[PDB]
């Protein structure tokens, strides 16, 4: 009973979480996943805020009220070769990775890694958080408070 949470460096207090290696977050679940983090959707003026300090990925993922994808630099793949916060428009399905957003993280871009998943709640998962240089941080619990995404 495990889930990896692959996070990434904090940009204003913004970062993205993956799921298990794929698309497989809720809305419902990404506002509890952020929620152990100590952390919410960000706001699309957190977000942009994050951008221009150096935050960018390749992946689809919730903010308050949008599907985004923050873009620094132009690349076909990635957006349609959009740059800023490209928001997504169209589409059939429901589940992204998240972004979230912590207040309490430093201004600009953090790029040390997780060590802790504050507010998670008991419950009988191996969650692991596993940074990009590899580096992980393991504990049982549960985030999940809505059945349907568990
Ligand atoms: C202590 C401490 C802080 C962190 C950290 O990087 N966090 C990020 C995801 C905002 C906070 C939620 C735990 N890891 O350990």
């Amino acid at each position: 009973n495990q889930i990896d949470l692959n996070v990434t460096c904090r940009y204003a207090g913004v970062f993205h979480v993956e799921k298990n290696g794929r698309y497989s977050i809720s809305r419902t679940e990404a506002a509890d996943l952020c929620q152990a983090f100590n952390s919410t959707l960000p706001t699309m003026d957190q977000m942009k805020l994050a951008l221009s300090k150096g935050f960018e990925t390749c992946r689809y993922g919730f903010i308050e009220g949008n599907v985004v994808i923050p873009r620094i630099h132009p690349n076909a793949i990635c957006a349609a070769n959009h740059t800023g916060v490209y928001i997504l428009v169209t589409s059939n399905t429901s589940h992204y990775d998240t972004y979230c957003f912590n207040a309490s993280a430093p201004p600009e871009e953090d790029c040390t890694s997780v060590t802790d998943l504050p507010n998670s709640f008991d419950g009988p998962v191996t969650i692991t958080i596993v940074n990009r240089d590899g580096t992980r941080y393991s504990k049982k619990g549960e985030y999940r408070t809505h059945q349907e995404d568990i």
